[PDB]
């Protein structure tokens, strides 16, 4: 049913763009599925406007490089602070939204790694489940790709705390120093969604003792592979790939590749591992180099266990 798992990974979403909650009626989550459905689609429902202020995030770079050029001018040190604090509202409205993801991931984990059922089955009984499980990783890289490319982030919140001391030492929305360094730390790394995920996934293995770890890294191993082969076999290429459908299962992979290296002990590229990493950096390398390369430098810096001794020779000179 290597088939089936293709098509219910990848269902409705040809007909649907740029949009990460699922149509409840499309959808159709089962009975033990609606109450976990429902409150990870509100969740899914604002990362639409979450990714598109993070689109629409200009930078005040105009304005802060004039005001310290001229530091003795009021009139400049207000026009960048006018500047930089409704940017600052939309960085701390994309912390706090990293927050619910982690809220929301344990949901899905909790039902689609049960003890007596096998990843196979968990994602073909847990269908609507499955596949918010994927829009979630689907807006993480997405989410972390243009972070990547915009530096204006943290060079407007790093000025926005230097100026917020020596603001507030001279001369309620306002972020306090707990938060903020929170949100530095946040911003500081290379894909800050992701490794909130990656956290959120660690604690949930942690929160269940009982719960065998192989139940949710074979998960996430299974779904890779699902991706894997559908964009690497021409017969599921000429069936399923189109430019919304490659897109979409390119970012669940790398997404649950670099969980999958976090979770696991000995990491995704151990002789251990279930994830094909070698077949994985082949299809993102047999794609047009702009539509990858934030995906690949995910993979180059995010990851764990990549420059391990025991990582093979072969797939750090695949990844340069």
């Amino acid at each position: 049913s290597m088939g089936n798992l293709i098509k219910v990974l990848t269902r409705d979403i040809d007909h649907n763009a740029s949009h990460f909650f699922l149509d409840f009626e499309n959808a159709q989550p089962t009975e033990a599925e609606r109450e976990i459905f429902n409150q990870v689609n509100v969740v899914l429902k604002d990362a639409e406007g979450i990714l598109n202020d993070l689109q629409s995030y200009r930078g005040a770079g105009h304005e802060i490089r004039e005001a310290i050029q001229h530091p003795n001018d009021e009139n400049l040190q207000e026009k960048a602070w006018s500047a930089v604090c409704p940017l600052v509202g939309k960085l701390k409205k994309f912390y706090e939204f990293s927050q619910r993801l982690e809220a929301a991931l344990h949901g899905l984990l909790g039902a689609l790694t049960s003890t007596p059922y096998s990843p196979t089955q968990h994602l073909e009984r847990e269908q609507a489940l499955a596949k918010q499980f994927a829009e979630i990783l689907h807006f993480t890289l997405r989410f972390d790709e243009l972070k990547m490319t915009n530096p204006a982030i943290q060079n407007d919140f790093s000025y926005y705390r230097r100026t917020l001391s020596r603001m507030r030492i001279n001369n309620e929305n306002e972020v306090n120093n707990e938060l903020a360094n929170r949100m530095s730390l946040f911003y500081a790394e290379a894909t800050p969604m992701l490794k909130t995920l990656s956290d959120a996934t660690t604690k949930f293995v942690s929160d269940n003792k009982s719960l065998p770890i192989e139940n949710t890294t074979d998960c996430l191993s299974t779904m890779a592979s699902v991706c894997r082969v559908m964009l690497e076999t021409p017969e599921y290429r000429s069936r399923f790939a189109s430019e919304e459908t490659v897109s979409f299962c390119l970012r669940v992979m790398v997404g649950v590749i670099i969980l999958y290296d976090h979770v696991h002990p000995v990491g995704a590229f151990a002789k251990t591992s279930k994830i094909d990493m070698k077949g994985c950096i082949k299809v993102l390398k047999d794609q047009p180099p702009n539509s990858v390369e934030g995906l690949l430098n995910a993979l180059r810096y995010t990851t764990k266990h990549l420059n391990d001794e025991t990582t093979s020779k072969q797939i750090k000179t695949m990844l340069q």
